[PDB]
């Protein structure tokens, strides 16, 4: 039963040559959509104060993918995409299981081809309704790569896969803003559940997403290394001048409002399992991924890959 | 040697409003309960008759504090016919104690419930109190504690103990673990006691420990019939406890029932809080089944019934 | 490797005022016990005459501090006869402690306990000053520490002792675990070595660590003869440490005997606080025992000889 | 997985009658020989200063020398202080800029015959090149290289040229690797690990980083750690670098890492920037820390340092 605080990652014997050669870039063939990727897989959360248009214009630069939250209307999506064309492959458009969720991803969908993600999301994706609901996306849009979650077993990652979605988001509980642990008593600890969900989806060709519980780039390495060919980040990369979140200015300091989508605040704004916390402001959000990717780097030159591509196969998890 | 903040419970496959109801009967009473099997606390800040009617209005269960006169209790009984019967009288094994709760049981025969409660239920002189009530008071439904181990459920049970209450030591202002050193982890006690009692055909209350709505889950899905609250009922308008206002902020105290503020009033092992202040219980009662039935969904339970059948419980740092 | 905060007491069925009274036959002194075997440090600044005679009315034991003077001693036996059966006389090792300690004990026949205290009672030297001290007053119970294992005890107490004071490095104001690493669980320390001291038929003092009534209990729980006490009994009126009031607030001194603070006043390993002030002692030794009564409630023990045996720990 | 705090030593009896805290070691690729007080001042510019080295001569101690002096301050240091020579190292990375500064200092100052290379990343092929490279170039200075973490790479770099293995990576108080990367290793479990691997091939190791008290030197030449190296205990001090801050009616001096951004600034991060209150003269803090290793020592029954680990028994906390 392990969360990232739990472990660190032995160094290992290396032939590199410096850590500049070191490749943060994956290749990925999908194996329901058979679409391919290529990016740095660390993704953009899609809560409303993360999952913006303003931190996918940043996040593209540095070959960044972004799951875009629900709440922009389909003039701003045509709006963002008319003005950043070059922006659209690294993105994904959101929906829940409401049939007004759905047809608002039908018309982005329909009106902005460019996009060829599609991020399920539900709280709890042990429903047969979200089996369902997966299954009929995945028959009206053979061609998109779907994520679907979330979940933290194995069972449940092959029957979304086997469904119809390719890639699996997996964390319940783990997040900053989350309070389904303390609500209900539910959740897994997020590195044994990533370690799990990697083996089951990996044996069917699929891939997962680790969702939440990073705060530092070591817990994102971590992750990498316990088998997850993405990491989703919300905290890290809320309180940015990219992040939505209201600015507040107060006693001489300036926050940004973070907030869980199902907290209260979020359910005003459109039974809580989430809250709100005001976050220091921190600044333009390039600097922020520059020392992720540096963390990330670094681990990959210790530990002796080359490429992230090597990192789950050169880790061995010491456990503190 | 667990705690509730030592696990969380695994999500299952669904295939799914989850009925938080639950219908028991009772192994030496014979009677039948039906309602959602979460308990106010006997607590003089917690177990009131203004806690008691929000409480009627979503099916809970109140174990009155033993504190109340017979003419304020027969005034609450005659003005709140209905509260009745989702209510126990408490009693310790007092002579005095057991004069009130007479008196009180007699005047209101719709009080069908009895709460029998000390600090240390493993006493022989505890247990001939039992065995004396039940004599006493046949068809009366009897709750009595409070224990820790198996042994001591099964001897308060086969003494005419219906529900078995559960906890030494891990309630929000009790000094026990400090004072004394005794005591026993709430969720080892909880699965231990109520693998006892059902052995039985018992039941149990958890009672202590409960800070969020997810411990009351964990004290469910490891198999508590009830589950007792003290700490998360304090500080409401319907609760006792002064309301304090002091440096712009309003606060309500809280007390142990054997803390040196309670034995004033009326060897210490409780202590003393000042709780900011909740507002209405109402609001707080729908958070706490909120919380337990989105539990029931993630593991694909319908019903409360089920929980525990579903629960697998994970071992977390 | 376990502490008091490791475990709890599980309760037990009972069938029961309990008695806190133990009766001790000393294995070398030969020389009989009666009281509660609780004891106050020789701590300067809890070991003291004032100390001793609150402590005297509840039948709780005083080791005084080795910094009296003689005539600070003789006028103390002198208005307080009564005071004097449970009452220790402390020493170090070294000729200038020695000497201090004849004199006292000479001048003061009614002083039958002698408190032999050393940071490390795994030396030959403190061995040897044992056995002097015993060959010197071979009626006098004999007080020695400190250790934490089996064999030191067992040397201890062949070598003339009676009472092995157990602890290396849990005491609130001791500094020897950061400053040089060694040192043992108390709790552990205490079963190890209350085995060892009782197949000779011995005795053992767990000294330091408790920080409540409850931990106390552990202590006789796992075993201890005697339980004693620096900073759950310093900060009160009868404790000694300099009384500062300061932002409108009351403190105590409260330091250890190795403290830079000690030294300099008559290698550091220790260190001082200032602890809120107490009141009166009496307060504090009634909810001590008002505790440990009610742990043998819980677990059915009538009498405090009762409560090791009817003790089943659970690690929490 | 053991660090420092996982840890005490055991007492023991003892026939002693003060404590020798001087070794004597004969160094494997070297053939030199040193003897004095086996603690090091670390290489970091706050740390490894000439006004160190001067009063931890004193004592017999060891100065790693920072790598930010000029070769006219090296020149006139030795010169006015001749006697401080042989308990020092210069230091170096692996970039050519670092390797031509040391090799100008070791052509000015022949009386310099250690060489410590210093690296984040101990485990490169480029390093162990560059060990045998220094060693090539360099047949009779003792060299000081690391770090690592385990004894496959101790016994790679001893086999490369280096004669004393510098061991730890991320336990550093000012260090953040283990946040930025998630790597590292539990500092006493590399400690035993790598001093075995090293004193197989008759090698020595440097304890590096996550000494905080005298306690956890002793245990770390405990488990067998020839040197102890410290920056933390000696930070803060008058002869420390770190510019002194009054300010709130206070006395501080910066302490950073080497891989800091205040020390890139100044000359990706893995160490980062605090401010330690001000000790005063560094004489009192290292008569401190000897003085608890001396009764280490004395309770374990050691006459010398050298004895120290026979004579340590690790009982888990
Ligand atoms: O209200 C909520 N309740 C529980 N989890 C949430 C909520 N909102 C967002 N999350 C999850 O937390 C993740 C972010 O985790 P973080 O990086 O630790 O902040 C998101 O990707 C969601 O999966
Ligand atoms: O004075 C006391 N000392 C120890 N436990 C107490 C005391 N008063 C009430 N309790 C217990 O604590 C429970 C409430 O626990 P809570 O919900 O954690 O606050 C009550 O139902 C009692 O079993
Ligand atoms: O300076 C010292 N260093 C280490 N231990 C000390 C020192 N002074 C007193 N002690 C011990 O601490 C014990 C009291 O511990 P306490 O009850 O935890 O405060 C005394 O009985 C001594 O054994
Ligand atoms: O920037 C840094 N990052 C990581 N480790 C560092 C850094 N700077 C110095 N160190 C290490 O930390 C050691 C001192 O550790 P300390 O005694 O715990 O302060 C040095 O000898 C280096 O090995």
């Amino acid at each position: 039963s392990l969360d990232f605080k739990d472990v660190l990652l032995r160094p290992k014997r290396s032939t590199l040559k410096s850590r500049s050669e070191v490749d943060l870039t994956r290749s990925f063939s999908f194996r329901n959509s058979k679409q391919t990727y290529s990016g740095v897989p660390i993704i953009a959360a899609n809560m409303d104060t993360v999952g913006t248009f303003e931190m996918a214009k940043v996040l593209c630069k540095f070959s960044l993918f972004t799951a875009v939250h629900k709440h922009y209307s389909l003039v701003q999506w045509q709006e963002f995409a008319g003005q950043n064309p070059d922006c659209l492959e690294h993105l994904a458009a959101s929906s829940g299981t409401g049939s007004s969720d759905f047809e608002q991803l039908e018309q982005i969908l329909e009106a902005i081809p460019q996009v060829k993600y599609i991020c399920l999301d539900v709280a709890n994706g042990y429903s047969e309704h979200f089996v369902e609901f997966v299954k009929d996306v995945r028959k009206r849009f053979p061609q998109h790569t779907i994520m679907a979650g979330n979940v933290v077993t194995g069972e449940m990652v092959e029957e979304l896969i086997l469904s119809g979605a390719d890639i699996i988001k997996v964390g319940i509980g783990p997040g900053s803003v989350c309070t389904t642990r303390k609500k209900t008593g539910v959740g897994y600890p997020q590195l044994s559940a990533v370690m799990e969900c990697a083996d089951a989806a990996h044996g069917l060709k699929g891939h997962i997403i680790s969702d939440g519980g990073c705060s530092c780039p070591g817990d994102v390495a971590k992750a990498f290394g316990a088998g997850a060919d993405f990491v989703m980040l919300g905290g890290m990369l809320a309180g940015h001048s990219e992040s939505g979140g209201e600015l507040i200015e107060r006693d001489g300091k300036k926050y940004k409002l973070f907030y869980g989508m199902s907290s209260e605040m979020a359910m005003k704004k459109y039974a809580s399992e989430g809250k709100t916390v005001e976050v220091p402001f921190k600044g333009d959000v390039e600097h922020t991924i520059r020392d992720i990717l540096g963390g990330i780097r670094s681990t990959c030159t210790y530990v002796g890959a080359a490429k992230l591509k090597e990192l789950s196969r050169r880790t061995t998890f010491i456990r503190v």
